[PDB]
């Protein structure tokens, strides 16, 4: 009960919120794809392979409720 | 002087040229990755796969001649 409130003051205290389930962590897999080819060099191997770490969690949140990873993670890419 | 005689003729036989050094792998690389989210199943990874596999080929033709293959691939890609 008192997490629950210390997580509504985390709220209060600065006022933006955003959605869980892996929703956020494919939009940020989006931005850095468009961003790397500006970038040209060696270090665009190494923003795309950020990119692929991040999308990497959300399979840890599907494999984990029973699912079949990938194919779970391809819908969500697609839509 | 027979063996270049015996290509003459397989020009003539059938009237196409394609350059050579290279130059069509990378097309075709790109034909391959433009049209490999139309197929959209696991069967996209498959045609990604083959993409990665026919450029493949023009690194050992740069790390043949002393040079160094990252870079002279990537340069070719980007013109």
């Amino acid at each position: 009960l008192r997490d629950a409130l210390g997580t509504v003051a985390d709220v209060i205290r600065d006022g933006r919120a955003v959605a869980g389930g892996g929703a956020v962590e494919i939009e940020i897999a989006k931005r850095l794809r468009k961003y790397a080819p500006q970038v040209g060099g060696k270090e665009q191997l190494a923003i795309e392979a950020y990119a692929n770490a991040i999308e990497g969690l959300i399979m840890i949140l599907a494999e984990n409720a029973g699912l079949d990873p990938i194919d779970k993670l391809m819908q969500l890419r697609s839509l």
